[PDB]
C-alpha cells in the first residue's frame, strides 16, 4: 500500500521497458510517480503511455545520466515540483553493439568506459542528488542481469559494465545506510524488451531458461516490477546492499 | 492481502521467537494459519499468543521433524483438517550447546549429524509432504544464518548446518519448480530469541552489527516476517532458490 | 615444486581411476613420502599392484573406514608410530546411496541423507582433529569438492548438499586450525570419468556440456587435480587458507 | 621450473611492489622476464632492482596503459626484441585519492572513469595484445582486492575497478579460453606497499586480519608471487576465470 509515496522511475522508453512494468505496479498500489527520460522519443511516447496509468498529474524531466548537469539540476527540480520521495528506480544501461558481437577482448576503450558511465556511474551520481530529497530515508533499486556475476556468452563488456553497477550498489549501501537509505539490485532474466532487439543470442537464452530453469518459464516487467515494490515499501525495511534474482531462478543451477 | 491464503507455520516456541515475527505480519495480511510445535511446552505457549492474533481457529499440531511418522501424518492432518496450503515457513533448527563453544575440530559426529538431522534435512522431509497440500503451487521459506557462508566464530557445527540448508533450498527449488513451488531462504541478521539465550557473549556479534552493518541497527523478527510475506505471497512469483538477507546489509561488507 | 623430505597421507585411493590416485602420482614424481588409507580389502589390493608404477620404497597401508571414530583414531595415531609426523593430508573420500541418486530431490531418505553428510563431509572434520596431532609446526589439508556443492546441478541431488556442507566443513576448519599453522582448502573437480561416475545419471550429460560450453573446450584429469593439490599441499600456496579452487576448464565462472 | 619459459611483468614501482615479489619467485624459478613502467621514476627503481635478480640482457618498457597506442606499439616491440611469451602479471590500479577521502556517493564522474580505465580496461587491452605473442596458448593473472566482492570501508571507488576488473578476468578467460590462454586474479591481503601510502582504511583492516583471519598475520609479496607462479605455469591448467585469495583466509570469515 503504497498511497502517501512518491518515487521517481528512469529507463522507460515504450510500453516494453522494464521500467514500465515497475511504473504500472506502483501506479496501481496508489504511489505517486515521477519519470525521467534521456530524449524527445521517449518525450511524447512517455505521455501517451501514462494515459495508461492512475496519476492526477505527469510529472517528467527530461535527464541525461551523462551530464552532471542534467542529474543536478534534474532531481532539484523534482524536488521544488513534487517535494520530497520514498524512492528511485534506476533502469538504465548502454554497451554499443559492435561491442556485443564482436569479441570481448576487442573492445575498445571509448565502449568500454561508455557503458561503466551510463550503466554503472549514473547511479552513483543520482544516488547523492535524490539523498538530497530523502530527509527520513528511503530505498534506491537497480537493475542488473546474471552477465555480471557469471560469464555469459555475448553479453561481453555489458557484463563488466554490470558488475561495476552492483559493486557500485553495494559500496552505496554502506555509504547511504546510516542515512537510512537502502540501496539494492534486481537481477532480472531476459525480456522483450526494445533493447533486446537485435543482439546476439538473445532467443537462445529465452529457449534455454524455458528448459532448464527450475521454473521451466521466462519472467516478464511486471514481475520485476512486484519484486520492485517489495525493495521500494518498508516490507523489505532491513533489507540491503543486496541482490534479488528473478529469473525463474536460473541463477541457482548449473 | 493474503485473504484466502494459507500457511503452516514451523517452529514458534514463545514471543520472541523468529517464526512468531512471520505470524504476525501474515496474519495482519488475512492469511489462513496452521501451527506446529515439537515440545508440551511449546503449545501451551501457541495457544497463548493465538490470542494476539486474528486466527477464529486455533490449528497447532505436534511435529518432531526427527520422526518421519510425525511428519507424514502431520501433514495430512493439517490436508484433512485444513484443506490445501500455499506454502510453509520453516523456521526450525538444532546444535548441542557443548560443540558450539567447543572448537569445531572437536566436534562430535552425533553432534553434527543431529544438527544435521534437526536444521536441513527435516526441510527436505517437510517439502515433500507438503507438497502434497499444494497442487496448484505454492513457497517454502527457510531461515539461515551467514554462518552457513561464511565462517563466523563460534557458530562452528552450526554453520555447516546451515550451508547443507541453503544447498538444499537450492536442490528442492530445481525439484519443485516444474511443480510450481518455489523455494527461498531469509537469512538473518542476529536476533534475541530464546535460542540466542545460551550462547555466551551472544551479544557481541549483537554489538558489531550496530556498529559495522550499512543500517547500524539490528534486525528484528517482524522484519524477517515482511521478507517471508514477500517470498510466499505471489509478489515474489519469479524468485526461487534465492536467499534473501534481513541482517541491515551485513553480508555486502567486509 | 620439490616435494623431497615431505611426507603426505592420501585417502581414498580406490583403483587406477581415483582422483586420489592422479594425486599420489604427481606428489611421488615430485618426491614425496606417501603414506595411504583405504576402506575395503579390494581397495588394499588395488593400492599394492599400484605402488608398483610409484617410487615408494615403502609401503604404507592403512584400513580406516571414516564411519568410525575408533578407526580413524588408531589409524592416525599408527601412522605417527610408524613414519612421524606429516606435511598435509589430501582427503578424496564421499558416499552417497544409489538410490537418492536416482529419485527426485524431495524423496531423499533421511538415513541415505545423514549416511552423505556423515562420511562426504563430517568425516574430514574427525581427519583433521586426528592429523593435527601429526603436524605440531603446521601442515596442510584438502578435500574434494564438485560445483553441485555451490549450485543446484540436475541429477546430483543428495551428493550437492553434501559437498556444500564439506565446502563449509573446509572454511570451519581453516578458521579453527589456523592459529595451529594448518590450512585446510579445497579443490572442486570438473566431472571425471572414475570408478564412482560409473553408475550415475546426469554423468555423461555434463562431460559434454563442458566441452562445449567451458572456456577451456576440453573435460580435466586427475593428473590435473594431482596437479593443484600440488601447490595446495605445499609451501607454494603459503598464503592461502579455506579457499576453493575450481579446476574445471573454467565451467564454474559461466552461465 | 618455468625454465625456457618468458613473462612480460607490469607494475613495478620499487622494492615493495608486488610486482617485485613476484618477479623473485619466477627469477628464483628460471623465467625469462620482461618490465614494464610507466614513470621513468619506476625505470630508475628498475634498473637497480635487477642486480637482484639473475637475468641476462633484461628488457625494460614505457607503456602507460591509458594510453592505446603505448599498449600495442609497446607489446609490438616486446615481440621483436624476444619473441613469444607464455604470460603477463598485470599488477596496475589507480585511483585518485580524493575520491577515496570523501564519501562514496561524492565520486567523481571523472576520477570512476579513470579507476575503471585504469585498474579494469588496461587488463582487456593487455589481453589482446598479449595475445599475438601467445600463439600456443599461455596465462594471464592479475591482481585484485577482496574490495572488488564485498564493500570494505574506505575501499570505495576503487572497489568498483576491483569488481569490475574481476569481472573482466572471467569474460576474458570465456573469450581466451579456445585460444588456450588461462586467465586468473590473485586477490591479495594487505600489503604496505608504495600505493598503500595515503590510504585510509589501511591500518584498520591491516589490523582486523592479524587478529580475525585464520593465519592470525598478514600476507607479503613474496606469498603473492607464489601464486602467481603457480598460475603462470602449469601446475594451474584446467584452472581459468578463477580468483585465488593470499590473505590469511580473510576472504572466508565474516
Ligand atoms: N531486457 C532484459 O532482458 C534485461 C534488462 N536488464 C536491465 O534492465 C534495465 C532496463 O532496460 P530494458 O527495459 O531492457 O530496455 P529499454 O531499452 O526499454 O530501457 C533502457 C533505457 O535506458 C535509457 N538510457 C540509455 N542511455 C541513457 C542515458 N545516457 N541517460 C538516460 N537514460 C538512458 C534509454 O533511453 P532512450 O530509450 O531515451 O535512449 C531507455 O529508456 C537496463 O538497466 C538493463 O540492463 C537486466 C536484465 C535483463
Ligand atoms: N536467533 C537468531 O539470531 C538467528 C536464528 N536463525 C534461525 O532461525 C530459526 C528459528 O530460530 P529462533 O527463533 O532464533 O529460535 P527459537 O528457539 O524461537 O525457534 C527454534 C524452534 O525450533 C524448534 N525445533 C527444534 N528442534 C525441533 C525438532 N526436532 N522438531 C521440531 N521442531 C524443533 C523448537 O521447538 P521446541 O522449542 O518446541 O523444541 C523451536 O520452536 C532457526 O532455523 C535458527 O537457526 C537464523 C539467523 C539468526
Ligand atoms: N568423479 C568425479 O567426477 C568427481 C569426483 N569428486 C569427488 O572426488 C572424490 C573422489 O571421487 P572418485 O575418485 O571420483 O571415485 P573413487 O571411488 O575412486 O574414490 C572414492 C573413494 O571413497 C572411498 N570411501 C567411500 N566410503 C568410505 C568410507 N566409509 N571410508 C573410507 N573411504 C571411503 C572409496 O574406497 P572404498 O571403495 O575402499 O570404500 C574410494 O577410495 C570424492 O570426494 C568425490 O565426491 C569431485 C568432483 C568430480
Ligand atoms: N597494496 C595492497 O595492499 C594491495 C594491492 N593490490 C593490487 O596490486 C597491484 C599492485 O599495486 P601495489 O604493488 O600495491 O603498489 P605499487 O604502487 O607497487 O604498484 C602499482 C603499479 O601500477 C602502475 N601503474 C599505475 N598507473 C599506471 C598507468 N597509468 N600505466 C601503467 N602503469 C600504471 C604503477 O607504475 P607508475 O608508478 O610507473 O605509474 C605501479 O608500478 C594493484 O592492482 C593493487 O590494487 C591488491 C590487493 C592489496
Ligand atoms: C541497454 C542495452 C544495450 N544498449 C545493449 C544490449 C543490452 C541492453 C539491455 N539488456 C537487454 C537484454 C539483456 O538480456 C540479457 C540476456 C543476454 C545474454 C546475452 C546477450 S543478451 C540484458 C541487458 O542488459
Ligand atoms: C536453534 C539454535 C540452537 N539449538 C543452538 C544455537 C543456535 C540456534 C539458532 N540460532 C541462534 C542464534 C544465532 O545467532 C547468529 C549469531 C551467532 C554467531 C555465533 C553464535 S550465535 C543463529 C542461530 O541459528
Ligand atoms: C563417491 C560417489 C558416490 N558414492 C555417489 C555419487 C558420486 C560419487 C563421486 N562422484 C562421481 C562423479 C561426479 O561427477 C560430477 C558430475 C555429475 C553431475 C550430476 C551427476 S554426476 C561427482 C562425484 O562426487
Ligand atoms: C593503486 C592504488 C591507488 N592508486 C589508490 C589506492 C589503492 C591502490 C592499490 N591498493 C593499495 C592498498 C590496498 O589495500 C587494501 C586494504 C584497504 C582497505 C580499505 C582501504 S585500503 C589495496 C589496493 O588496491
Amino acid at each position: 500500500n503504497l498511497e502517501n509515496k512518491t518515487y521517481v522511475i528512469m529507463g522507460i522508453a515504450n510500453k516494453r521497458s522494464i521500467a514500465f512494468g515497475v511504473a504500472k505496479v506502483l501506479d496501481q498500489l496508489g504511489a505517486k510517480l515521477v519519470f525521467t527520460y534521456r530524449k524527445e522519443r521517449s518525450r511524447k511516447e512517455l505521455e501517451k503511455l501514462l494515459e495508461q496509468l492512475n496519476q492526477p498529474e505527469a510529472h517528467l524531466y527530461q535527464i541525461d545520466v551523462q551530464s552532471d548537469e542534467e542529474v543536478i539540476n534534474g532531481f532539484e527540480q523534482i524536488g521544488k515540483d513534487v517535494g520530497n520521495i520514498d524512492g528511485v528506480y534506476h533502469s538504465i544501461a548502454f554497451a554499443n553493439m559492435e561491442d556485443l558481437r564482436g569479441r570481448f577482448s576487442e573492445t575498445s576503450r571509448e565502449g568500454f568506459l561508455l557503458a561503466q558511465d551510463i550503466s554503472s556511474y549514473s547511479l552513483t551520481i543520482v544516488a547523492h542528488e535524490a539523498k538530497k530529497l530523502m530527509p527520513e530515508g528511503g530505498s534506491i533499486v537497480a537493475t542488473t542481469y546474471l552477465g555480471g556475476e557469471f560469464a555469459v556468452q555475448n553479453y561481453n563488456v555489458m557484463g563488466v559494465a554490470k558488475a561495476s553497477l552492483e559493486a557500485n550498489v553495494k559500496y552505496l549501501a554502506l555509504d547511504l545506510g546510516p542515512d537510512n537509505i537502502r540501496v539494492n539490485a534486481i537481477s532480472a532474466g531476459p525480456i522483450r524488451t526494445l533493447s533486446a532487439k537485435g543482439v546476439g543470442g538473445f532467443n537462445t537464452i529465452l529457449k534455454e531458461i524455458e528448459e532448464r530453469a527450475p521454473l521451466k518459464r521466462n519472467v516478464d516487467q511486471v514481475e520485476v516490477g512486484k519484486t520492485a515494490a517489495y525493495l521500494l515499501s518498508d516490507l523489505s525495511s532491513g533489507v540491503t546492499g543486496e541482490n534479488i534474482h528473478v529469473d525463474s531462478g536460473f541463477h541457482a543451477i548449473k
